[PDB]
């Protein structure tokens, strides 16, 4: 018995959720995964802790999915970030909410998430065959044939959830784009998004340090969020978002305290004209950031003159950084681009050109910010694709 109602290709967050919803709707379901493990990429989101969704409202979500979020109104009315939170709560996983509405398991371990998903697939009788790479997908009359090098399976409904093109060592190497092409869909241009930034800058002084809520500016686009200093330059949300507007050759500007304007700072110093300038700023900033700003200046806040005060403050508020480029698609967190949404039903996620065929997750031309919006996007679209609609 190799024939199923539904076959789902790719066991990421989209694939797992379609397997759950399809089974739940009485569909006899097969999930195929190329790796020995499910959720290889998912296991590494949120610094490996697993950033499973975001707890904001609908507008927070739309602001979180800049790349074609508007297509998801229909999907989100069926299953949303709060349906996700319910599911994991219902099934005995303790979630928690961190900054910017990011949702993690209390365990801080991605296996708590993936293991819960596998457990449900099993309670619902879903079939999963791992360590199996699909190489071929055809359709005859009303019957999809799905083939690996060894075997073949059949179905009437086919869900393709093979992901994007970034981090191909997770398994997302584009096969779902080939399917889409084979059945004569348009695949848009595939390019990097949420790609960390290469800077020309003394990286050693600051790498590993994290900063909460800072403003990076460049031309019209100005962004206020979290930032990580890396050995190659800049990552974390702020860098990641800005990375869409920048290619290499630009100067961008960093505001390390968007809270205080020039004057508040000036006043703050006078209150601590007794401590060392490093120690002064050590109270407002992480220590290694303090070192960085105040190395070239006099030891003590009072030893400063007027011109030193004004120059220092302008560095604190407007440090110019030189960007020499960004990471490629391969090394970016998100693929901007995918299967074209003008040929997909926004409500069922069925292809408009081939009946029975469906697409969910990153394989579609949807792209979002890190912070749970991609994963939320994949679980939901997955849920919908796997679910049944009739009329
Ligand atoms: C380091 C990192 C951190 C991230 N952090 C975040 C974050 O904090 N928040 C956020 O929202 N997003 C984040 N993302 C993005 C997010 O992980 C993805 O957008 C999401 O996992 C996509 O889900 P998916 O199921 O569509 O594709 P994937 O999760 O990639 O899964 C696709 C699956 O298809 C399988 N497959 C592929 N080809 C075949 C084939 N031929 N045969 C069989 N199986 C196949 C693959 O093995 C894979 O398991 C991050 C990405 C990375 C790389």
């Amino acid at each position: 018995m190799n024939h199923f109602d539904t076959i789902i290709i790719g066991g990421g967050p989209a694939g797992m959720m379609a397997t759950i919803s399809s089974s739940f709707y009485g569909q006899k379901t097969l999930l195929l995964e190329k790796n020995k493990r499910l959720g290889k990429k998912l296991a590494g989101t949120g610094g490996g802790r697993c950033n499973v969704t975001n707890n904001g409202n609908l507008d927070d979500l739309m602001a979180g999915i800049p790349g074609n979020g508007r297509f998801l109104y229909s999907v989100f009315s069926q299953f949303d970030n709060h349906d996700i939170i319910n599911f994991f709560t219902e099934n005995g996983v303790k979630l928690k909410v961190e900054d910017h509405g990011r949702v993690f398991p209390v365990t801080d371990k991605s296996r708590t998430i993936i293991e819960a998903l596998e457990k449900k697939i099993a309670e619902l009788g879903g079939t999963v065959i791992t360590n199996t790479e699909i190489v071929s997908v055809k359709k005859t009359d009303e019957l999809f044939t799905v083939r690996s090098s060894d075997q073949a399976w059949t179905c009437q409904k086919l869900i393709v959830t093979t992901g994007g093109k970034s981090y191909p060592s997770t398994g997302s190497t584009g096969f779902g784009h080939d399917i889409a092409r084979h059945f004569k869909h348009t695949v848009t241009d595939l390019e990097a998004a949420e790609s960390p930034l290469l800077t020309d800058f003394p990286h050693k002084a600051l790498q590993g340090i994290s900063l909460d809520d800072v403003t990076l500016s460049y031309g019209k686009h100005i962004i206020t969020h979290d930032l990580l200093f890396t050995h190659f330059g800049l990552s974390g949300p702020a860098a990641l978002r800005l990375s869409s507007f920048v290619k290499g050759g630009e100067t961008i500007y960093l505001d390390v305290l968007p809270q205080m304007s020039q004057q508040d700072l000036a006043d703050f110093l006078e209150e601590h004209r007794e401590k060392s300038l490093k120690n002064c700023l050590k109270i407002l900033l992480p220590e290694r950031i303090a070192d960085f700003f105040t190395q070239p200046f006099p030891e003590k806040v009072k030893q400063l003159n007027l011109s030193e005060k004004e120059a220092l403050i302008k560095q604190i508020k407007e440090l110019p950084i030189s960007v020499t480029g960004k990471m490629s698609l391969a090394k970016s967190f998100v693929t901007k681009g995918g299967v074209s949404l003008k040929e997909i039903n926004p409500k069922t996620l069925e292809s408009k050109l081939v009946p029975g065929l469906h697409f969910a997750g990153e394989v579609l031309d949807i792209n979002a910010h890190t912070g749970g919006f991609n994963i939320t996007s994949a679980l939901c679209t997955g849920w919908v694709a796997g679910s049944l609609h009739y009329d």
